[PDB]
């Protein structure tokens, strides 16, 4: 299928050149896959989720997203106008509050919860998780992302927005997950994007239009916004049966658009998430 005047990031992961405005994808659109969005929550009521989004855990008063961050990345994963896997099931795991500031112990707990909660669900095609959160280095946050990964979830985390080597950041520095970087609509590395050897793939992270709280939309920029693109890509490529939860990070990397990106510091992968869709 095709999506005309799609948000530039969607169009980018379906072509080998920037500037284009059409998002091409296979009709499956990630049906039968689930993506746990681990963030500030999901306004499941948003018409762009079409009843495919639901909150399954919070670590605060409400399951309601009073921030917008989680609703945005849930939207980029699988909302209908702004999502990569537009048919996927989304599961809100609220580890950040409505300020976007979740303790390491809470983020560890939400990751251990997903690793268990996935057994309660019906995700025949595979389980994905999108961690648009971040933070300084910690073995315990790293270990939790790895446990979540080895438990059969495809974990995509953000490299962080500190214009630094991502190895000083968790869960970004965990080797066994998919540390996603951010690029912009001109195939540059994003101005804030972290980098380093641990980075596995780059995504559209600058000026990402997606859903927002209050039934609205909003365009915002961060490696936090490039993470759902790959997460939705993984959910999409898993529903296609082209990859599994444990190999989806390196399939997207094998099948990436290499050399396309500018200002990729030496020793960092120059790979852009690309669904390689044809007909």
């Amino acid at each position: 299928a095709a999506q005309t005047n799609a948000p530039w990031g969607l169009a980018r992961i379906s072509s080998t050149s920037p500037g284009t405005s059409t998002y091409y994808y296979d009709e499956s659109a990630g049906q039968g896959s689930c993506v746990y969005v681990i963030d500030t929550g999901i306004e499941a009521s948003h018409p762009e989720f079409e009843g495919r989004a639901q909150m399954v855990k919070t670590y605060y008063y409400s399951s309601r997203d009073g921030n917008g961050h989680g609703t945005h990345c849930a939207g980029t994963v699988g909302s209908r106008t702004y999502g990569v896997a537009k048919k996927t099931q989304l599961f809100g795991v609220k580890v950040l509050d409505d300020n976007g500031s979740g303790q390491y112990s809470t983020i560890i707990a939400g990751m251990d919860f997903v690793a268990s909660d996935k057994n309660n669900r019906n995700c025949p095609k595979g389980v994905v998780a999108s961690l648009s959160l971040g933070g300084g280095y910690s073995s315990s946050v790293n270990s939790a992302a790895a446990r979540l990964q080895s438990s059969g979830v495809m974990v995509a985390v953000a490299a962080g927005n500190n214009n630094a080597d991502a190895r000083n950041y968790s869960p970004a520095s965990e080797p066994s997950v998919c540390t996603v970087g951010a690029s912009d609509r001109y195939d540059r590395r994003s101005s804030f994007s972290n980098y380093g050897s641990v980075l596995d793939i780059f995504g559209p992270g600058t000026s990402i239009l997606s859903t927002w709280i209050g039934g609205s939309t909003r365009s915002i920029s961060g490696t936090s916004m490039a993470t759902p693109h790959v997460a939705g890509l993984a959910a999409y490529l898993m529903t296609l049966g082209k990859t599994t939860a444990a190999s989806a990070c390196r399939y997207i990397a094998d099948t990436a658009n290499k050399g396309d990106l500018s200002n990729i510091p030496f020793g960092t992968v120059n790979l852009l998430a690309y669904n390689n869709y044809q007909a």
